[PDB]
This record gives structure tokens, sequence and C-alpha cells, in this order.
């Protein structure tokens, strides 16, 4: 069978996945690649499901791709999304910290503030900011969730445990790990800042431009720079926390159908990719942002032969994560 079982996290993604399935059936030959949908409550459940041969693919943030690699899962990156433009595809993006205009605090003054993270263990939303603030956190720093909880004065860290670290869910009770949680994801962490729930939104450099069409609105927001100064939302090239690997679709390291996934996605972007069809959009949805794939994506590129997760992620980022768990002050 030439069916790729895509793992959809929750109702919204499941809806987009079915439209995906049907629009593919309509253009692809009866003997080509097919998409089936398997529904789960979180990406974590999708990881376990792929490893257990109950699903074949899921799109993970680079930080999550690291954890996907760790046993007993042993997942591996197979197809990466690319951003920017089709001419100059960027297999990376900038981790930023969006704040409102005149909130009066720098990076070295986040202590006691309310934060909005895209999700626990994610690049721009958790690994980068928390890695930088690691020493600023009060002892003891293990568990890390407890220290981040006591550092800030309430926040939203989707996928975090709210019974053990209740404050990491003060801004989004339960820390839902899917779009069911309005504060989940890039645009979820943004809504959290925009709606007034939090003081800072640890998102990516394109987040605000995806949510606010008019510049006048954007003028009421600022970025937190490394040198503890603020720069407008247009100057992320210089005002960002770090640069991170693009989101990537993962699959089993053995019998994972990596080539079918490529053949599927490669065909998917040709018919429904960026500005390709008015009927179906691989990179957008009426039901929400970033479903299955990020809205800021312009396409896919196959990851090299048997490329490990540590090899893919690279050395700098793979150490950044490592230092986060390990490391001292
Ligand atoms: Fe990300």
């Amino acid at each position: 069978d030439k069916t790729v079982r895509w793992c959809a996290v929750s109702e919204h993604e499941a809806t987009k996945c079915q439209s995906f399935r049907d629009h593919m059936k309509s253009v692809i030959p009866s003997d080509g690649p097919s998409v089936a949908c398997v529904k789960k409550a979180s990406y974590l459940d999708c990881i376990r499901a792929i490893a257990a041969n109950e699903a074949d693919a899921v799109t993970l943030d680079a930080g999550l791709v690291y954890d996907a690699y760790l046993a007993p899962n042993n997942l591996k990156p197979v197809v990466a999304e690319f951003y920017g433009s089709k001419e100059d595809p960027q297999t990376f993006y900038y981790a930023v910290a969006v704040v409102k205009k005149d909130s009066g605090f720098q990076m070295n003054q986040l202590r006691g503030k309310k934060s909005c993270h895209t999700g626990l263990g994610r690049s721009a939303g958790w690994n980068i900011p928390i890695g930088l603030l690691y020493c600023d956190l009060p002892e003891p720093r293990k568990p890390l969730e407890k220290a981040v909880a006591n550092f800030f004065s309430g926040s939203c860290a989707p996928c975090a445990d709210g019974t053990d670290f209740p404050q990491l869910c003060q801004l989004c009770p339960g820390c839902g790990c899917s779009t069911l949680n309005q504060y989940f994801g890039y645009s979820g962490a943004f809504k959290c800042l925009k709606d007034g729930a939090g003081d800072v939104a640890f998102v990516k450099h394109s987040t605000i431009f995806e949510n606010l069409a008019n510049k006048a609105d954007r003028d009421q927001y600022e970025l937190l720079c490394l040198d503890n100064t603020r720069k407008p939302v247009d100057e992320y090239k210089d005002c960002h926390l770090a640069q991170v690997p693009s989101h990537t679709v993962v699959a089993r390291s053995m019998g994972g159908k990596e080539d079918l996934i490529w053949e599927l996605l490669n065909q998917a972007q040709e018919h429904f990719g960026k500005d390709k069809s008015k009927e179906f959009q691989l990179f957008s949805s009426p039901h929400g942002k970033d479903l299955l794939f990020a809205d800021s994506a312009h396409g896919f590129l196959k990851v090299p032969p048997r490329m490990d997760a540590k090899m893919y992620l690279g050395y700098e980022y793979v150490t950044a994560i490592r230092n986060l768990r390990e490391g001292t002050c």
C-alpha cells in the first residue's frame, strides 16, 4: 500500500488532514501516494504512535525533533519545511520575544513577569528563552518547570503539567497541547500577549506579521534584544534571541516509509503548495494557523540519507538543548 498515515493533533488538524486527503485523491493518480489520518491529543502521542507503527508522520518543531530521537522512540527527521521565499528557501528562522510598546522591561528584567510560550520543549517558545534565562532562575533548578514557574508570575506553557507546576498554566489552564488551547503555538502565544494575558510572547520572527495585517497595530509591539534594549518588530535580523532549524516531518528510523513521505509531500506542494491552488492550501486553513504544517512555510526539501536528529539539528542547537537539561551556574 502507498498510504502515509499522518498523525493529526486534535480536531482542527484532523479536519485539515481530511481535506488534504480528499484534495490529493482528486489530483493524484489512482496508483500514487495516499494520506490517511490518525487523530491524537498531542504531538507526544503522535511520537509514540509512529514509533509503535500506528502512524507514519508528524511535523515537529526542531526542539521536539530532538526528543523524538531519544529512545524508546528513535524517530528521525525526513522532510523539512522551508520559509522565506521559494527562490531563497530558509531552512531556519529567528527566535524572538515580542512585547508591547512601553511595557518598561528588558530581557534582564523578565523576573516576575507573565510569559506566553508556544509550547514546552519547543525552539523559539521554550528552548531558546529558557536556555538564556537558565541562571536567572532560582534554585533549585530541577525540575526546570518549577524554577521557570517561580521565576515568572504566571504563564502559559502548553504541554506542561499543571498539577505539578500550576503556574505554567495560569494563563491557559491545563496547558493544553493542541489548538484546542487558544494560547497554543506561535499564534497562540501571540494571542496571549495581544489579548493582555501575558507580558511577553516567545515566538518566531514572522509571528506578529501573520496575525496583524496593519502596521499601525504592529507599532504597539516591540522585541527584546540580547544587549537588553528594544527594537521595532521589523528589526529581528538584529533583535532576535537565536536562529533555529526549521520544523521537520519525522518518521521511524526503520521501515518508516521516508521516501513515500517525500513523494507525498513533494507532490502535495506541487498542487497545493504556496499560492498554487485556490481550492486547497497546504500552508493555511479556515480552521486555524499552523495546522499540520506552519503557515509561514513555502515548501519542503528532503532531508539527506539516514540523517540523524543530532546531525540534522546541528551542533550548536543540539548543545543548547543539552545545556538546558544539564549545565550549571
Ligand atoms: Fe518552531
